[PDB]
């Protein structure tokens, strides 16, 4: 009986293993765009992408990761909100059973179909691992997926997903480029949060991008066709992994844009 988003086991559980689901900094939350802040001093982000090394691609039973070699400075996020370096480590969707739900954050109460997390930790810690027990550990870009023109950039990760159906399958993923799921402005939002996952640790500076990328509904569908369960279990679709907004207490979100 470990945590999933079933009735029995889902996000209004998950405080009993995880205390912190009711703490100070949990994430997603509703992003109120007229009580954002325009905070002029933010400075430029910074998205460098170029040398990004894909490895794997991973069906962990509640999402997949496209993983990366994050044993060197390839693919970093720095700028905006941040102090220092974040290097990529993985992303993974969070995206709903249809297409009017499926992100995490909201936008004057707004979902959207699904939801990209680039996850990127602290390189003064280190290690990942490391960088989870710190409150400015990790940096996750948020970008809104919005149903309507293809994302051709999607479709090398769409067509793997057949291979690494069910909960443990992997599949090599090399020279996979991120950029291609990048829309065209970097204008985002930016708040101190939590991984929306258990541990649901507090350890994360959100950047949530303004502007979402369009997937088609044969990209999303093939999302749909995953599996939380293990092979020759029972067939569970891999659907509504979001968590639903959390209460925003004693935070502010900033905009750096006007
Ligand atoms: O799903 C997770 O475990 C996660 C991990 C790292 C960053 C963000 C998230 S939401
Ligand atoms: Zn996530």
């Amino acid at each position: 009986h470990h945590w999933g988003y079933g009735k029995h086991n889902g996000p209004e559980h998950w405080h009993k293993d995880f205390p912190i689901a009711k703490g100070e900094r949990q994430s997603p939350v509703d992003i109120d765009t007229h009580t954002a802040k325009y905070d002029p001093s933010l400075k430029p982000l910074s998205v460098s992408y170029d040398q990004a090394t894909s490895l794997r691609i991973l069906n962990n039973g509640h999402a997949f990761n496209v993983e990366f070699d994050d044993s060197q400075d390839k693919a970093v996020l720095k700028g905006g909100p941040l102090d220092g370096t974040y290097r990529l480590i993985q992303f993974h969707f969070h995206w709903g059973s249809l297409d009017g739900q499926g992100s995490e954050h909201t936008v004057d109460k707004k979902k959207y179909a699904a939801e990209l997390h680039l996850v990127h930790w602290n390189t003064k810690y280190g290690d990942f691992g490391k960088a989870v027990q710190q409150p400015d550990g990790l940096a996750v870009l948020g970008i809104f997926l919005k149903v309507g023109s293809a994302k051709p950039g999607l479709q090398k990760v769409v067509d793997v997903l057949d291979s690494i159906k069910t909960k443990g399958k992997s599949a090599d993923f090399t020279n996979f480029d991120p950029r291609g799921l990048l829309p065209e402005s970097l204008d985002y939002w930016t708040y101190p949060g939590s991984l929306t996952t258990p541990p649901l640790l507090e350890c994360v500076t959100w950047i949530v991008l303004k502007e979402p990328i369009s997937v088609s509904s044969e990209q999303v569908l093939k999302f749909r066709k995953l599996n939380f369960n293990g092979e020759g279990e029972p067939e569970e679709l891999m659907v509504d992994n979001w968590r639903p907004a959390q209460p925003l207490k004693n935070r502010q979100i900033k905009a750096s844009f006007k």
